[PDB]
């Protein structure tokens, strides 16, 4: 279960969540972004109930990208209680994604 | 003298030209796209009449960005007679942009 959110739904899907939320900013022209889709699918299942994964398509969500000072994609921002607590900019291997999630639970 | 094109103006502004065309795929949130904007303005004048520079805002031109497999932004694609002859993906210094232009033009 990976929600695709929108500028209008980001409050409900991300900011209002109590489960920590890993937000994936991607675009269809972004090759490294597309390349981490498989690991994000696996991770969404591995961490079910502990972490919610949400995708932001920056083509239709430019306002959201700007609002959170996205400067480069792939960008993965971890939200807790509606605030950004950590981020991983640029694609990294599964092992670094697993370590990024585990330290910031 | 840098033309901002669209999905539907792309053929007339880029593909139909006989002068070589350097296309910069960019977005407003993208930081390296800002990194290279000044040098692009200088190069548009240094190479006036020899290379035309055109900009594609991927936020409103997703179709073009996907069609040309740009990988990430900023993407600098050199076109000659409507075909891509070389490309530089990511920001690079002035000296590498000059060598990129001259080697393929």
């Amino acid at each position: 279960t990976i929600v695709n959110t929108t500028d209008d739904n980001f409050q409900a899907d991300v900011l209002d969540a109590e489960t920590p939320v890993l937000v994936d900013f991607w675009a269809g022209w972004c090759a490294p972004c597309k390349a981490i889709a498989p690991v994000l699918e696996d991770l969404s299942s591995e961490y079910a109930g502990k972490v919610k994964i949400v995708k932001v398509d920056v083509t239709s969500c430019e306002e959201t990208a700007v609002k959170y000072n996205i400067r480069n994609i792939p960008a993965l921002l971890l939200f807790k209680n509606g605030e950004v607590v950590a981020q991983q900019i640029g694609a990294v291997p599964r092992s670094k994604l697993v370590s990024f999630i585990d330290e910031n639970v």
